[PDB]
């Protein structure tokens, strides 16, 4: 089906062999410090480490300014990049963090707006020559046809991409479960998933414990495991290449098991 | 869908609003006893009730001769039927054994050898008027065509059904994975459980913590969570009415969740 790798500097990722994992990192930050702390830092090493133990295939990494956000998430890569031999990948919309991050040893961008929010992220992206992630973003939930909008969305945001000189090989894209969608229309992107795959890009799906998940079971984010399961079920069985989530353990087992029958 | 529901009796089943749980009792007998002894039946007793208590619908209860195979299983029916406020159905395929579980109050049976191992149980479902699980089974794992040979035995089984007197809608069917197949035939059935649609009969799928999973995963028996969580989804994206589970709990969550999902 992909006639190519995902291209990440040191590490090659490839796309048809099995679903990717990717590890959603904490970032519980220490209070009294602007960054880079030593309690910081090694909470965050020992977790990237458990979840690279776990069966994760890349560490995903990231109110508050853009001084203070390199701070606090640059220190963070520089240690878990030397430490974990694994793909990271920067959680953020600003090209200036992502600029940051990219010099500090990551080799993903994930913007959750998709290049929208700061357009020149898409340039640092180009620049750098890495894989970007753009994520289903808007500011309301004014929908005439879901799905359709999604998909024009998405599109606005790789043409903006590919504008900049980001090659296709190097775009990602992401419903954007959870983010200006009702539990209803969740839901609905859920069951309709599949339609993503005609844009002829991978596909990262990112429900891990969110609240549609709760509203559905009416269970607290603790409790979401057995959700979360079903839902990165279902994304597999769509055609997903990836899926972010907290629970690495868990979730690799099952999209494991979804790999061997899915064939 | 379904424009009938399942009579049970004094219960009755929807087929159109959720996935229905079946779970899976423990029958752990006392040494030194016959059956019925008050530790058997009670351990029996307080698992239906746990059952129940996480989301079952059905309680499943079922080498050994018939005169005991009876001794055995008829106190934990009479038991657990009183106690519980729930379906349940007797796993046997012999027809004595059936008739004795149904006059005992078990309202469902479950034949793993779908009515070819000994006939008579069609009649015995027939005369009581219970519906009847046929499950595809043989004695070879020599097939021409997986998929199809699978439908033609399943089709197999809806004769002596029917030809007994059985009306379709005391019918429903399992792919009996795990059964005559191995663990590459037990995927790839998995794969192609949507097929089974186009009977016309309610599915129920049994794949509980079964050996193809540990095969998968490499993981021993409790560690089968996620696998099974895995195949529980699949099958029900693929169109299955019932699963027949050990995990109760997580299984209810998971099929719960995938139901939200496949609306
Ligand atoms: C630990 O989880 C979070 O930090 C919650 C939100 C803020 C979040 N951040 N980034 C994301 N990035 C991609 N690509 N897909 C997502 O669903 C997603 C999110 O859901
Ligand atoms: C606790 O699990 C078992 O007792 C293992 C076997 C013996 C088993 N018994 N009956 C079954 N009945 C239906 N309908 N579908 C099954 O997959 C199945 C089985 O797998
Ligand atoms: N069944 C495929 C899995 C590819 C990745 C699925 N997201 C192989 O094996
Ligand atoms: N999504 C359906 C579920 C029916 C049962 C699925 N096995 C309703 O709600």
């Amino acid at each position: 089906k992909w006639d190519y790798d995902l291209r990440c500097g040191e590490y090659t990722l490839n796309l048809n062999e099995k679903t990717l994992i990717m590890g959603i990192l904490n970032v519980t930050p220490d209070s009294f410090s602007d960054g880079g702390s030593y309690n910081e830092v090694d909470a965050a090493v020992r977790h990237a480490k458990e979840m690279r133990d776990e069966g994760a295939h890349i560490i995903d990494i990231g109110k508050v300014s853009v001084e203070e956000e390199i701070k606090r998430v640059v220190p963070m890569i520089q240690a878990v990049s030397k430490e974990v031999k694994l793909p990271i990948s920067i959680d953020t919309y600003k090209a200036e963090v992502a600029k940051q991050a990219i010099e500090a040893g990551a080799h993903i961008i994930n913007d959750i707006w998709g290049a929208k929010a700061e357009p020149k992220i898409a340039e640092v992206a180009a620049h750098y020559d890495v894989p970007i992630i753009l994520m289903h973003n808007r500011d309301n939930m004014n929908y005439r046809n879901l799905m359709a909008d999604m998909i024009a969305d998405l599109y606005d945001s790789i043409k903006i991409a590919k504008d900049a000189g980001v090659r296709d090989e190097n775009i990602i894209l992401d419903p954007g479960i959870g983010f200006a969608k009702t539990p209803e229309q969740n839901l609905e992107a859920m069951r309709n998933l599949e339609q993503l795959n005609v844009l002829g890009y991978p596909v990262l799906l990112g429900t891990s414990r969110k609240s549609f998940i709760g509203h559905v079971l009416d269970l607290p984010v603790e409790e979401r495991l057995e959700g979360t399961g079903a839902t990165v079920c279902l994304g597999i069985e769509k055609g997903c290449e990836f899926v972010r989530v907290h629970d690495v353990k868990e979730m690799s087992r099952m999209a494991k098991m979804m790999d061997a029958m899915i064939g």
